[PDB]
């Protein structure tokens, strides 16, 4: 079967609800699901289910035409009727999409007629494009499709747009996508997708090496590096290696002891060796990161200090804030209290692990104690939204999130980064300033106060930046070059053609 592909996910793709998250994953939503706008890798959107739109000249205002050509997967068509009916049942759940500032911008959305779908705004906000191009929520499924008239309550079936339609679905087995043979744009050369369900990265590879899977497709979790780096070398495979997409970091908690203190965090800054990290736990297939967001990403080419690993200079911050060493210890102490601080990952995480392990080691050469504190997923996930965390691994959203979707979500208390920045004498004025940044469209301006706002951050040395890390590919020859997508969490399957 050439035209059928079978790859794997560590979890099932979920009930495919356009407007909602966990367990639904994105990539699939994605496939299934359209927006009024497609992002495009230059930063820009194109027309899709949208072919046009203008603005009043405040800016608050949108009225986009769309196709009149458009059937979702059940023959129902789409119109502005159905548009609207959708951007009503993702705001009935308002309080779920606080992370994302449209969601809260969005004051009224109607149709003027079949073709004709009128949005209006609080205020002219500028990533508005952007984050209607989003996987979700901002999509489109069938409204009969609704549960009495919403979808924050779930969905009958998922009936999108898109060039694939859910098969069938069998929970931790597997789930199968079929190419939508009525679909209004390009025809996928594919016409079956089989994702199994695989949790572990281990596992994963060995799927691939006895056949069972035709494609691995993934960031840096896809499989063990040292695997993917002898897959490479393996004339039998294909493989890639993206250009970085995201940052992975540390995120320091700035209202916590002894991360508290701003000489504590720039020691912290100084004490790891990313390079040797990197070659160490992560096969030298990542880059470096000096920085929250790479200088590649918008607005974000600021010439920030670089903290370069250096001991020496991690050991003196720290004297010179008291922070000394006793008679026959390495750990340094304060006021008799301990430089001890917890570092909580996911622990069944194999390569957080890893690097986990490898930070507590470069710490205690400069006499700080690292506690590592490896609990499950909703566990770690519960002390990110409540602040209880000395220092957590984090990650950047990749395009188009990075930098201002990232940045609008530090504003939401129940984060992980409003929780790192609680500390911060200027947290309040950071949190005004993104706001600002969201809404002008002064564009000098615009660049000002980003500017401002990660310089901030990278003064206050509120993250340890690890690393840029990269998409990653394991597939059968046949398949061919792999494409990759604008926007980071999707995966281009009707772009694949072997
Ligand atoms: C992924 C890939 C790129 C960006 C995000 C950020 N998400 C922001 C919304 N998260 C909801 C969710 O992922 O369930 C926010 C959030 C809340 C609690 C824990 C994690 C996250 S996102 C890391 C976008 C989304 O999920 O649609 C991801 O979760
Ligand atoms: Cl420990
Ligand atoms: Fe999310």
């Amino acid at each position: 079967a050439p035209d059928e592909i079978t790859t794997a996910w560590p979890v099932n793709v979920g009930p495919l609800n356009p407007h909602l998250y966990t367990p639904n994953q994105m990539f699939a939503q994605s496939m299934v699901y359209e927006p009024l706008v497609k992002y495009q890798a230059d930063g820009s959107v194109i027309p899709w289910l949208a072919k046009s739109w203008t603005h009043s000249e405040d800016g608050k205002t949108w009225t986009f035409t769309l196709r009149d050509d458009v059937k979702f997967s059940n023959g129902e068509p789409f119109d502005a009727e159905a548009a609207a009916e959708n951007f009503r049942a993702v705001l009935d759940n308002r309080q779920r999409h606080a992370w994302l500032e449209l969601a809260n911008q969005i004051v009224d959305v109607k149709a003027l007629s079949k073709t004709e779908l009128q949005i209006t705004l609080k205020s002219a906000y500028y990533p508005f494009l952007q984050e209607l191009a989003l996987p979700r929520p901002f999509r489109f499924i069938a409204p009969s499709q609704f549960k009495n008239h919403e979808t924050m309550n779930g969905i009958k079936a998922p009936i999108g747009t898109g060039p694939w339609i859910l098969q069938e679905s069998k929970l931790n087995q597997y789930d199968v996508f079929v190419r939508n043979e009525n679909y209004w744009g390009e025809k996928p050369a594919i016409k079956k997708i089989t994702f199994n369900v695989i949790p572990d990265p281990t596992t994963r590879a060995v799927a691939f090496e006895t056949g069972d899977i035709d494609l691995l497709y993934g960031n840096e979790g896809l499989l063990p590096l040292d695997t993917f780096a002898r897959f490479s070398q393996n004339p039998a495979y294909h493989t890639q290696l993206s250009q970085p997409i995201e940052t992975v970091m540390l995120a320091l908690n700035t209202a916590k002891a002894p991360t508290n203190e701003l000489a504590v965090r720039e020691a912290l800054n100084y004490a790891v060796n990313k390079k040797s990290l990197i070659d160490n736990a992560l096969y030298g297939t990542q880059q470096v990161a000096d920085t929250l967001f790479a200088p590649s990403v918008p607005y974000a080419n600021l010439g920030l200090k670089p903290s370069q690993y250096d001991p020496q200079k991690a050991k003196a911050l720290l004297e010179k804030a008291g922070w000394t060493l006793p008679a026959g210890k390495d750990i340094r102490e304060k006021n008799g209290q301990p430089l001890r601080i917890e570092l909580s990952f996911i622990g069944t995480d194999a390569l957080s692990k890893s690097m986990a392990e490898i930070i507590q080691a470069d710490m205690r050469q400069i006499g700080a104690d690292v506690s590592l504190i490896g609990e499950e997923e909703s566990s770690i996930y519960a002390r990110q939204r409540d602040g209880r965390f000395g220092m957590i691994f984090h990650r950047t959203w990749g395009a188009p999130y990075d930098p201002h979707a990232f940045l609008s979500s530090m504003r939401v208390p129940s984060h992980a980064d409003f929780q790192a920045q609680q500390g911060l004498a200027d947290k309040p004025l950071i949190d005004k300033e993104i706001g600002e940044v969201l809404a002008t469209h002064d564009e000098t301006q615009r660049q000002a106060l980003y500017r401002d706002i990660l310089t901030r951050l990278h003064d206050e040395a509120v993250y340890l930046p690890i690393s840029y890390i990269s998409m990653m590919v394991v597939s059968k020859p046949e398949l061919g070059n792999i494409p990759y997508a604008p926007i980071a969490t999707e995966i281009p399957f009707e772009q694949i053609k072997p």
